[PDB]
């Protein structure tokens, strides 16, 4: 039931200086919202709005470290946060608009080149204030964007102004028709500080005119930018059992609806489970029409305390089922923690739908939590210290080392085992803090990227390959081909041994190949050595019967032939274009290595459990013998890659993104098909690479690192 995993991308992950070398600070006179805006030159740029709407940082996704980042300081906080702010690339320039508190209208103009150039300075006129209206009376809160010259505003009193650009930098108010509905709610019984405040909290734009909106009280309106008159005003709350008692009226502004083609989709307050999707149908003599259709509910259990974070209506993807048409990628939050789901719509008919979910934690994050890492070098403390620094990397590691001093805690001797457990917990923490959701983004066609609060941090949700589903869905399911079951009855045993025990074995297996466990011996004696030494009196005999019997009802010879030759060991890639990347893309770079790692990790576990049976049961070392010698080869290879993963990530990446010579800069994926493709390609280079020391310089290098 889980189809995508979470791959975490810390743009500075590889590097050791927590901050880009080239950082520029412009003035005038993050930890709030962050998102990616694609550009002309096929370059995504990310933005952050300092918590206090004070600062607005900028940087290039594809190259966080060497690339340059800008910290555009501001005269003073905008009106209603990231709402009274919009960013669109006019023409070879970025146009930022920010109705500061004072009611000014700040407009920035940044050259495209000034982002991807070298300049530590920007001169001329890029920023300029203004005051085309007295926002002293009717304060706004939802600055929008329509055209390069026009874009509407929105006041807290269900009102809306307008801004028309005549020249190059000038705007003048253009009211519509509301005034009527405003002046008269005065003559009717009352109009307090917040009585009938159907203020707007969402909006869009269908066919350059229709500002399909929405109000606090779900009243959906549809103005006309060729009339300046509100063409309609639906009452969303009355298109299905209008839950009396308590309808949570939109309090805090937010992304409550998105529109794709003809369709629209809307989140509605019903124990958090209302996605009303009434497709549009606008032309006819009648100029407007919102055709309600269905109202799908969300499976947000655990009390339903999951506020939306952003979401997106869009094309089909490529998942399990065939029945496809649309995908509503939805992203919720809860404290720092978050959930991302893809809501598959089987047919145009809005009633046959199927929900898909994904793992909310990186495989790495998961390993540490449930203490499941068997590869990481243990022992010392300055060692466990080195590790953490790697698994977490500079930025997060330094933030946590500050916080440990700020909170008056320091290291006793160079074995302060308590500093550790501390550093450790702060790290789990600083990381989850940093990884807080904030907005989706479709890198390329349909690739899900989540932007997080703390800059240089993103999270890609990848579509699981076959094995990856079994891994991530072992306990999570029943049924599925034979292999799955086999892999589970194996897991259903290994799980019960201790790690010290697993390590100890994997250890031995490594030897059968390095030779430490002398060749002479029969691949039948070692397996017994590796039994008195590693598994005798190390497991409950009871579970041993389960495995044996359970293991029987399996065509082992087969399931195992499918596992090793159709699941793990790939065949041959007749090179299905990955798009040789010209300039070094650091983003795509780590999305690869992390994803590479996630796979081998799962292979490694599987590989390991399989072999474990070849020692715990007398099976014909001459029948399956073909496999074993292959299994060991794999096991030994996987492990080596894993250990290497930890030793030095940046390095492991260069030798894996230049090994693919023509692509000695990386690849440029645009769809999950291209992604898996690539991954497996490397999955290969690893599995098909020589592991024989052609000299001592090499035997050493191996004995050491491994």
């Amino acid at each position: 039931m889980a189809c995508l995993s979470r791959i975490d991308a810390n743009l500075l992950q590889y590097y050791e200086k927590p901050e880009p070398n080239n950082t520029v600070d412009l003035y005038v006179s993050g930890s709030e919202y962050s998102n990616c805006l694609l550009l002309s030159n096929s370059e995504y740029i990310c933005y952050h709005f300092s918590s206090r709407s004070t600062l607005l940082t900028f940087y290039p996704l594809s190259d966080a470290y060497h690339g340059k980042t800008i910290n555009i300081h501001l005269p003073n906080a905008s009106m209603n946060q990231r709402y009274t702010l919009t960013i669109q690339e006019v023409e070879q320039q970025l146009l930022v608009n920010v109705i500061l508190k004072d009611g000014s209208f700040l407009t920035l103009q940044l050259p495209l080149s000034f982002l991807f150039s070298s300049a530590n300075t920007l001169n001329g006129e890029w920023f300029h204030l203004q005051n085309p209206y007295d926002f002293t009376v009717r304060v706004p809160h939802f600055l929008f964007y329509v055209s390069p010259q026009f874009s509407v505003v929105f006041l807290e009193d269900g009102g809306l102004l307008g801004l028309k650009k005549v020249d190059g930098v000038h705007y003048e108010p253009l009211l519509f028709n509301d005034n009527s509905y405003l002046k008269s709610l005065t003559r009717f019984f009352s109009r307090s500080s917040k009585s009938d405040y159907d203020s707007v909290i969402s909006c869009k734009l269908f066919h350059e005119r229709y500002l399909i909106v929405l109000t606090q009280n779900c009243h959906l309106k549809i103005w006309d930018l060729t009339s300046f008159t509100l063409i309609q005003d639906y009452d969303m709350v009355s298109q299905s059992d209008s839950d009396p008692s308590h309808f949570r009226k939109v309090e805090a502004v937010g992304e409550y609806l998105s529109l794709y083609n003809n369709t629209l989709v809307t989140l509605l307050p019903l124990e958090n489970g209302l996605f009303q999707m009434g497709t549009l149908l606008v032309d006819s003599s009648g100029i407007l029409t919102y055709t309600f259709q269905n109202n799908i509910p969300t499976n947000l259990s655990a009390s339903a305390i999951w506020s939306i974070v952003d979401l997106v209506l869009t094309r089909p993807l490529e998942l399990n089922v065939e029945a496809s048409y649309l995908n509503l990628i939805v992203l919720w939050k809860s404290g720092t923690a978050s959930k991302l789901q893809i809501l598959n719509v089987n047919d145009e008919s809005f009633k046959n739908y199927e929900w898909i979910e994904s793992v909310n934690k990186s495989l790495v994050d998961l390993q540490s939590e449930h203490d499941l890492d068997i590869v990481t070098k243990t022992g010392d403390v300055e060692r466990g210290f080195c590790n953490l620094k790697s698994r977490y990397g500079t930025q997060i590691f330094e933030r946590a080392q500050q916080i440990l001093s700020e909170n008056k805690i320091i290291m006793a001797h160079n074995e302060d085992e308590e500093y550790l457990a501390n550093l450790e917990t702060i790290l789990r923490d600083v990381k989850t803090a940093f990884n807080e959701a904030s907005s989706i983004t479709l890198y390329g066609d349909e690739i899900i990227l989540v932007n997080c609060f703390q800059p240089y941090n993103h999270s890609l949700y990848k579509l699981n390959t076959t094995v990856e589903n079994w891994f991530y869905n072992m306990h999570s399911e029943t049924d599925g081909s034979e292999l799955f079951k086999y892999l589970r009855t194996l897991n259903g045993f290994a799980s019960t041994l201790s790690n010290d025990v697993l390590r100890s074995i994997s250890k031995k297996f490594l030897d059968i190949i390095t030779g430490e466990l002398p060749d002479s011996m029969t691949t039948v004696e070692k397996f017994t050595d590796i039994f008195k030494n590693c598994l005798e009196n190390q497991f409950e005999i009871t579970n041993l019967k389960i495995l044996f019997d359970e293991l029987n009802s399996f065509d082992i010879p087969v399931v195992l032939n499918d596992l090793i030759n159709n699941q793990m060991k790939p065949g041959i890639f007749w090179k299905k274009d990955f798009i040789s990347a010209i300039k070094f893309d650091g983003f795509t770079s780590i999305i690869s290595l992390e994803s590479l790692h996630q796979l081998l990790s799962i292979h490694y576990r599987i590989t390991l459990q399989v072999l474990l049976t070849f020692v715990l049961f007398d099976l014909d070392t001459e029948i399956f013998g073909q496999h074993i010698s292959t299994l060991l080869d794999l096991h030994y290879k996987q492990f080596l890659l894993l250990n290497l993963y930890r030793q030095d990530k940046c390095l492991l990446a260069e030798v894996l993104l230049k090994d693919s010579s023509e692509f000695s800069f990386g690849v440029k994926f645009f769809n999950y098909g291209q992604l898996i493709a690539y991954i497996d390609s490397l999955n290969s280079n690893v599995y098909n690479a020589s592991i024989t020391e052609n000299s001592f310089f090499m035997t050493f290098f191996r004995s050491y690192i491994i």
